[PDB]
C-alpha cells in the first residue's frame, strides 16, 4: 500500500552542458511532471518497476544502505544488466550476467551476492544528505544526475527548488524497458514528455522552473516565456471537440435483393447455355455469401474478397450453371484442356469468384439425366463473349459425312449416364459464378458499408453517400427539392445534408473551434486564473456562459462596474469584489443624466490644469540587412544560387535604406525643425514655473534632463541583434544631438514660444506665453494673471506625478515600449528563421554539403534559401507597413509640435484630453514624449440663461459667453470659467425685436 | 426533351413539362430542367442520327 505525496518542484536537471545567463530558455524533453504522485517504497518482508520514458530515483541514506541497481529488459541470463556498486567511495559499473534464484536479494536482515558471468561487455570504475539520481536513456546514452543538499527534515520533501547537475555518460546503447533496485525512506518517480520554462540566473544556475501544462497560469507563463505575468487576458492555445466515434451512412435493402431467387431456381440450363442475369442499380447487401457452410467452394481470383464490400462496382454480374463435381478444381486461371478451351476459357486477368455446392441429392435422377448437352470437340478456342450453341458435325477425316454414322463418320453427340453405380465424379453439382467489372465508368453499386445509427447534437464524423467531414448534425426546417440531395452555402461550404434513409433535413455546424484564453490578474495582486473558451456553448465545456464564449472560474456579478480586463461582447473581469475573479456586464462610467434645461446652464467656476503624457514613436531601429551575408552564410554555392533571384537581393537593401533615410527624415522634421539651437538662460525666472525636471541638467554628463533619463531607464537585448548581418545603422543624429534638439525646441517654447516656427526666435516671457495660450482656448488671460502661482503648483504637481507614472506603472510608456519590442522580436524572429528548416533537411548549409553530394545538396540549399528569402520578404513588408504606421505617427508628432509646441493646437483630443495649452518634447529611444499641458474644468454651478435682453425694446445678445444669473442679478461669463460681467452695451449687440427670440427674458441693462 | 451527352462518362437526361396552349413558336419565358435518369454509360460516342 504505497503512500502518495506531492512532489512539489522536484525533477529539474540541466538538459545539456551549454551555458546560458539571465535567459528564460524553455525546453521540452522527458521530464518529471510537477505535482505528480510518487510511489514511496520501503523494505518490509523488491519488484520490477517500468522504465517508461524515464526513471526518477531519490533516497535518504544516512548509513549508505541503498547503493545498487539491476536494470534490464528480460534478465534471462542473456542480456547485460546494469550493476552499480558504491564501496569505499568508489563507483563501480559492470554489465555482467549471472543466474538468478527464486528470490534474488542481498544479505540485508537488519545489519553481496555475485556468481560467475556469461557475457560482459562494458567495464567502468570511478536526513543529513538527500541524494537524487534520475535515470534515463536518450540516444543510447544512460545518464545520471546527482545533487546532495544538506537539510534537516525526514517526514516529507521540502517545499523548494534545486537543480540536478550530471555526473557521467553511459553509452550502453541497449533498449531498456524495466528496472529493479536493490536495498530508510526512498522515492520513485516517472518522466513524461513535459515542457518547462527554465530560468537561469546571472551565474547560470537554475533558480526556478515552471511547468507548461500544469495550470492556466502555467500555460500563460510557458507561452509568454516569462515568470512575471502582468494583468490582462492572454490567448494561450486552441481546443478541439473530437468526434465521438464515426457516422457512416449508405442506402440499403432497396426493394428485395433477389439473390435467393436465383439460388432457388427449380430448373437449370445446359452447360453450353449458361445464362447471365444482369445485376445493376440495386444495393448489394451480399448477405448470401456469409452462409458458406452450405457452399462447397468459396474462392476468388483477381479480387480480394475482404475488400468486396468496401469498394463500389460500376456493374456486377452473376452466372449459374450445372456441371460435374470433379470439374471444380479445373476452374482456375492458367489451366488448359478440353474443358478449359472448348467449354469455358478463364483469362489470366479474370476478376471474380467461383462458388459451387452439393446438389446430388436434388439434381440426380435414378434413370439418369438427359438434358445437359454440349459440343465435345472443336477446331479452336471459343472467341470471347460467344454463345456456343453450334452443333456442327465433327469430321476428323477427309471423307464427307451425310449425317449418319459410317466410314470415318463419328456422331459428335454423346449422352451422359447418371447412375448409382457411378463414382463421386459423376455427381451433379450446382455452380454459381459472380463477376464484377470496373470499366471507365463511375461506380453505380455500393455496399451497405455499415449504415449504423445517426446522432444529433453531438459532434461526430459523418460519411453521407461519400460526403465526408466533421461537425454536428442538427434538425433543420429547410425544404429540399426531390432531386436536390445536399445543401450548400455562399462560400461553397456544406451546410445541410439529408439522410438517404429518411428524407429529413439535417444541418451541419462547426464542432467547437475557439481558442483558450486565460484571464489572470498580475502576480503582483493575485494568483488565480479564469479560462475563457472563445465562442462555444457551455454544454461541451463556476461556469458562466457569455456571448463571447464559455467562461470558467468566475461567477457572474449582477452589479456593473468599470471594465478592467475586457473579455468580449461587453463582459469584463476583475479580481476585486474573499476576493475572487468575477465576470460581469460592463458599465462604461457612472450612468449620468445631465438635467437638460429650457433656460439653465452649469458654467464651471474652477478648473484644473493637468499635464498628460502621449508618447509617439517617431523613429525606429534604422536597419539595413545586407542580403548576401544574412541569407547565405559564407558559401560560394549559396552566393551563386542567390544571384539567380537577382533584383530581390539588391532591392531588399534599397527598400531598407529607403526606410532608414525616411526615419532620419522623420527625425529631421520632428526635432530638427528649429533653425538655430537656442540655449536656456542661466537664470530661470519663470514666475514659479519650475523646469529643472525637463530642462537639461548641466551637472549631468549628457544634456538629458531628469524626465528623459527616467524615460530612457524605463525603456529597455542591447547588443544581441546586430550579430547576423542585421546591421543596426547608427542614427544620423546622435542621441546627444537629439537631446540638443529637444532642449532647443523646449527652450524656444519657453523664451520664444510659438514664434520661432515662423523664422528666427522672438523673445517672450513665459508668463506672457501662457497669457495667450489661455487666450487661444477662449480663456481670458486674467485667469493666469490672477492665479499664476496656483498654475505653477498644478504644473509642478503633474510633473511630480510623471515620475510616479514612470516608476510604479509599467504601461505608462506602453506605446514606445511595445514599438521597441515589436522591433526586438521582429529582428529576433528574423534570426530564428536561420534555424528554421523551411522544409530542408537541416538549417546548416555546411552540414548539408558535408552530408550529401552536391547534386542533391544544391536542391536542399535551393529550398532552404527560398525559405530564407521569403522570410526576409515577409520581414521587409512588415517593416514597411510598421514604418508606414511610424511615419503616420511621425507626421502626427510633427503636427503636434508645429501646432502645439510651436503653437496652440485647436484640434480637440489631439494634444490630450481638454483645452490644450502647450507641449514639451522629451525624446526617448525610437520615439518621443510630449507633456500635454491642458486645461480641464472641475467644479460647476447651475445658473439660468436667456439668449437676449430687451431693455428699451431692443434685443441684446452676448458677444462671447452666454448670459448667466446667480439668482438675483444677471451676468456674462465665458464658457470655461465663471467670471461675471455687468451686462452693458459694450458686450451686447442689438439684433431684431424681442418677440422673434426664443427664451429671451426681460432684464435691466446698465447705462455707462 | 431528350438531352444526349457523355460528360465525364456520365449520360444525363433532363425534362420539364409545362402545360401551355400555343403552337406558333417556342415560348417567350423561362424554364428549369431537372434530371430524371442518369446512366453513366461512358461510351465513346461523338455522333448521333
Ligand atoms: C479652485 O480650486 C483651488 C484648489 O484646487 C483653490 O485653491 C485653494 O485656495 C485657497 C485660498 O483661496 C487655499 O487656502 C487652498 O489651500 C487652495 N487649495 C489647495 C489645494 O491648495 C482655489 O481657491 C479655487 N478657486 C476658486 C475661485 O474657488
Ligand atoms: C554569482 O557569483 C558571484 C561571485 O563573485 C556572487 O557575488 C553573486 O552573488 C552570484 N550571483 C548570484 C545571483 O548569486
Ligand atoms: C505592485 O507592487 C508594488 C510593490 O509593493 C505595490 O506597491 C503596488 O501597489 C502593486 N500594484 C498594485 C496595482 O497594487
Ligand atoms: C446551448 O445549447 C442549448 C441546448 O442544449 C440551447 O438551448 C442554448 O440556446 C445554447 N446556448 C446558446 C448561447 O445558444
Ligand atoms: C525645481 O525643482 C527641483 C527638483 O524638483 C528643485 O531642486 C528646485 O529647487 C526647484 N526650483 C524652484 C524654483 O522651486
Ligand atoms: C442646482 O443645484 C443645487 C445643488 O445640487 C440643487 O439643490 C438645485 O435644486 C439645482 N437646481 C436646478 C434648477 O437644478
Ligand atoms: C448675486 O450677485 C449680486 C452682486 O451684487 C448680489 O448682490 C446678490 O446678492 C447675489 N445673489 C445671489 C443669490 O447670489
Ligand atoms: C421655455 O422658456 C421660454 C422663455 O421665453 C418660455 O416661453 C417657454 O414656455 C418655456 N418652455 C418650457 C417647455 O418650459
Ligand atoms: C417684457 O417687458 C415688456 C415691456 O415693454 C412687456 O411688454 C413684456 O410683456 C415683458 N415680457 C415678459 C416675458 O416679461
Amino acid at each position: 500500500p504505497p503512500a502518495y505525496t506531492n512532489s512539489f518542484t522536484r525533477g529539474v536537471y540541466y538538459p545539456d552542458k551549454v551555458f546560458r545567463s539571465s535567459v528564460l530558455h524553455s525546453t521540452q524533453d522527458l521530464f518529471l511532471p510537477f505535482f505528480s504522485n510518487v510511489t514511496w517504497f520501503h523494505a518490509i518482508h523488491n519488484p520490477v518497476l517500468p522504465f517508461n520514458d524515464g526513471v526518477y530515483f531519490a533516497s535518504t541514506e544516512k548509513s549508505n544502505i541503498i547503493r545498487g541497481w539491476i536494470f534490464g529488459t528480460t534478465l534471462d541470463s542473456k542480456t547485460q544488466s546494469l550493476l552499480i556498486v558504491n564501496n569505499a567511495t568508489n563507483v563501480v559499473i559492470k554489465v555482467c550476467e549471472f543466474q538468478f534464484c527464486n528470490d534474488p536479494f542481498l544479505d540485508v536482515y537488519y545489519h553481496g551476492v555475485y556468481s560467475s558471468a556469461n557475457n560482459c561487455t562494458f567495464e567502468y570504475v570511478s536526513f543529513k544528505n538527500l541524494r537524487e539520481f534520475v535515470f534515463k536513456n536518450i540516444d543510447g546514452y544512460f545518464k545520471i544526475y546527482s545533487k546532495h543538499t544538506p537539510i534537516n527534515l525526514v517526514r516529507d520533501l521540502p517545499q523548494g527548488f534545486s537543480a540536478l547537475e550530471p555526473l557521467v555518460d553511459l553509452p550502453i546503447g541497449i533498449n531498456i524497458t524495466r528496472f529493479q533496485t536493490l536495498l530508510a525512506a526512498y522515492y520513485v518517480g516517472y518522466l513524461q514528455p513535459r515542457t518547462f520554462l527554465l530560468k537561469y540566473n546571472e551565474n547560470g544556475t537554475i533558480t526556478d522552473a515552471v511547468d507548461c501544462a500544469l495550470d492556466p497560469l502555467s500555460e500563460t507563463k510557458c507561452t509568454l516565456k516569462s515568470f512575471t505575468v502582468e494583468k490582462g487576458i492572454y490567448q494561450t492555445s486552441n481546443f478541439r471537440v473530437q468526434p465521438t466515434e464515426s457516422i457512416v451512412r449508405f442506402p440499403n435493402i432497396t426493394n428485395l435483393c433477389p439473390f435467393g431467387e436465383v439460388f432457388n431456381a427449380t430448373r437449370f440450363a445446359s452447360v453450353y447455355a449458361w445464362n447471365r442475369k444482369r445485376i445493376s442499380n440495386c444495393v448489394a447487401d451480399y448477405s448470401v455469401l456469409y452462409n458458406s457452410a452450405s457452399f462447397s467452394t468459396f474462392k476468388c481470383y483477381g479480387v480480394s474478397p475482404t475488400k468486396l464490400n468496401d469498394l463500389c462496382f460500376t456493374n456486377v454480374y452473376a452466372d449459374s450453371f450445372v456441371i460435374r463435381g470433379d470439374e471444380v478444381r479445373q476452374i482456375a486461371p492458367g489451366q488448359t484442356g478440353k474443358i478449359a478451351d472448348y467449354n469455358y476459357k478463364l483469362p489470366d486477368d479474370f476478376t471474380g469468384c467461383v462458388i459451387a455446392w452439393n446438389s446430388n441429392n436434388l439434381d440426380s435422377k435414378v434413370g439418369g439425366n438427359y438434358n445437359y448437352r454440349y459440343r465435345l470437340f472443336r477446331k479452336s478456342n471459343l472467341k470471347p463473349f460467344e454463345r456456343d450453341i453450334s452443333t456442327e458435325i465433327y469430321q476428323a477425316g477427309s471423307k464427307p459425312c451425310n449425317g449418319v454414322e459410317g466410314f470415318n463418320c463419328y456422331f459428335p453427340l454423346q449422352s451422359y449416364g447418371f447412375q448409382p453405380t457411378n463414382g463421386v465424379g459423376y455427381q451433379p453439382y450446382r455452380v454459381v459464378v459472380l463477376s464484377f467489372e470496373l470499366l471507365h465508368a463511375p461506380a453505380t453499386v455500393c455496399g451497405p458499408k455499415k449504415s449504423t445509427n445517426l446522432v444529433k447534437n453531438k459532434c461526430v464524423n459523418f460519411n453521407f453517400n461519400g460526403l465526408t467531414g466533421t461537425g454536428v448534425l442538427t434538425e433543420s426546417n429547410k425544404k429540399f427539392l426531390p432531386f436536390q440531395q445536399f445543401g450548400r452555402d455562399i462560400a461553397d461550404t456544406t451546410d445541410a445534408v439529408r439522410d438517404p434513409q429518411t428524407l429529413e433535413i439535417l444541418d451541419i455546424t462547426p464542432c467547437s473551434f475557439g481558442g483558450v484564453s486565460v484571464i489572470t490578474p498580475g502576480t503582483n495582486t493575485s494568483n488565480q486564473v479564469a479560462v475563457l473558451y472563445q465562442g462555444v456553448n457551455c454544454t461541451e465545456v463556476n461556469v458562466f456562459q457569455t456571448r463571447a464564449g464559455c467562461l470558467i472560474g468566475a461567477e457572474h456579478v449582477n452589479n456593473s462596474y468599470e471594465c478592467d480586463i475586457p473579455i468580449g461582447a461587453g463582459i469584463c473581469a476583475s479580481y476585486q469584489t474573499s476576493q475572487s475573479i468575477i465576470a460581469y456586464t460592463m458599465s462604461l462610467g457612472a450612468e449620468n443624466s445631465v438635467a437638460y434645461s429650457n433656460n439653465s446652464i452649469a458654467i464651471p467656476t474652477n478648473f484644473t490644469i493637468s499635464v498628460t503624457t502621449e508618447i509617439l514613436p517617431v523613429s525606429m531601429t534604422k536597419t539595413s540587412v545586407d542580403c548576401t551575408m544574412y541569407i547565405c552564410g559564407d558559401s560560394t554555392e549559396c552566393s551563386n544560387l542567390l544571384l539567380q533571384y537577382g533584383s530581390f537581393c539588391t532591392q531588399l537593401n534599397r527598400a531598407l535604406t529607403g526606410i532608414a533615410v525616411e526615419q532620419d527624415k522623420n527625425t529631421q522634421e520632428v526635432f530638427a525643425q528649429v533653425k538655430q539651437i537656442y540655449k536656456t538662460p542661466p537664470i530661470k525666472d519663470f514666475g514659479g514655473f519650475n523646469f529643472s525636471q525637463i530642462l537639461p541638467d548641466p551637472s549631468k554628463p549628457s544634456k538629458r534632463s531628469f524626465i528623459e533619463d527616467l524615460l530612457f531607464n524605463k525603456v529597455t537585448l542591447i547588443c544581441a541583434q546586430k550579430f547576423n548581418g542585421l546591421t543596426v545603422l547608427p542614427p544620423l543624429l546622435t542621441d546627444e544631438m537629439i537631446a540638443q534638439y529637444t532642449s532647443a525646441l523646449l527652450a524656444g517654447t519657453i523664451t520664444s514660444g510659438w514664434t520661432f516656427g515662423a523664422g528666427a526666435a522672438l523673445q517672450i516671457p513665459f508668463a506672457m506665453q501662457m497669457a495667450y495660450r489661455f487666450n487661444g482656448i477662449g480663456v481670458t488671460q486674467n485667469v493666469l494673471y490672477e492665479n499664476q502661482k496656483l498654475i505653477a503648483n498644478q504644473f509642478n504637481s503633474a510633473i511630480g506625478k510623471i515620475q510616479d507614472s514612470l516608476s510604479s506603472t509599467a504601461s505608462a510608456l506602453g506605446k514606445l515600449q511595445n514599438v521597441v519590442n515589436q522591433n526586438a522580436q521582429a529582428l529576433n524572429t528574423l534570426v530564428k528563421q536561420l534555424s528554421s528548416n523551411f522544409g530542408a533537411i537541416s538549417s546548416v548549409l555546411n552540414d548539408i554539403l558535408s552530408r550529401l553530394d552536391p547534386p542533391e545538396a544544391e536542391v536542399q540549399i535551393d529550398r532552404l534559401i527560398t525559405g530564407r528569402l521569403q522570410s526576409l520578404q515577409t520581414y521587409v513588408t512588415q517593416q514597411l507597413i510598421r514604418a508606414a504606421e511610424i511615419r503616420a505617427s511621425a507626421n502626427l508628432a510633427a503636427t503636434k509640435m508645429s501646432e502645439c509646441v510651436l503653437g496652440q493646437s485647436k484640434r480637440v483630443d489631439f494634444c490630450g484630453k481638454g483645452y490644450h495649452l502647450m507641449s514639451f518634447p522629451q525624446s526617448a529611444p525610437h520615439g518621443v514624449v510630449f507633456l500635454h499641458v491642458t486645461y480641464v474644468p472641475a467644479q460647476e454651478k447651475n445658473f439660468t440663461t436667456a439668449p437676449a435682453i430687451c431693455h428699451d425694446g431692443k434685443a441684446h445678445f452676448p458677444r462671447e459667453g452666454v448670459f448667466v444669473s446667480n439668482g438675483t442679478h444677471w451676468f456674462v461669463t465665458q464658457r470655461n470659467f465663471y467670471e461675471p460681467q455687468i451686462i452693458t452695451t459694450d458686450n451686447t449687440f442689438v439684433s431684431g425685436n424681442c418677440d422673434v427670440v426664443i427664451g429671451i427674458v426681460n432684464n435691466t441693462v446698465y447705462d455707462p
